[PDB]
């Protein structure tokens, strides 16, 4: 589960990075603690349907 | 035109920057004499048709 790849992030002391898709991304650099963040631009382009 | 841009970045000591797609930013990255560079991540995601 995407909260399971949140944990990891933020268990790892920074050792552990998590690809996910930009929107779950930008809403937990929103969430608190704010310890995370988005780095680098897309890989790709895409949309939910 | 792109061309133009390009010159005023190389020309102006810093004091210009230029917006342009990523594309035209990375092909100029990659040609001598290797003086500009791209930063930050893109401001939108798009596509040519």
């Amino acid at each position: 589960t995407t909260a399971e790849g949140v944990a990891r992030v933020r268990k790892s002391k920074g050792k552990f990075a998590f690809l996910l898709e930009s929107t779950m991304n930008e809403y937990i650099e929103q969430r608190k603690p704010c310890d995370t963040m988005k780095v680098g631009g897309n890989l790709d382009s895409k949309g939910y349907g």
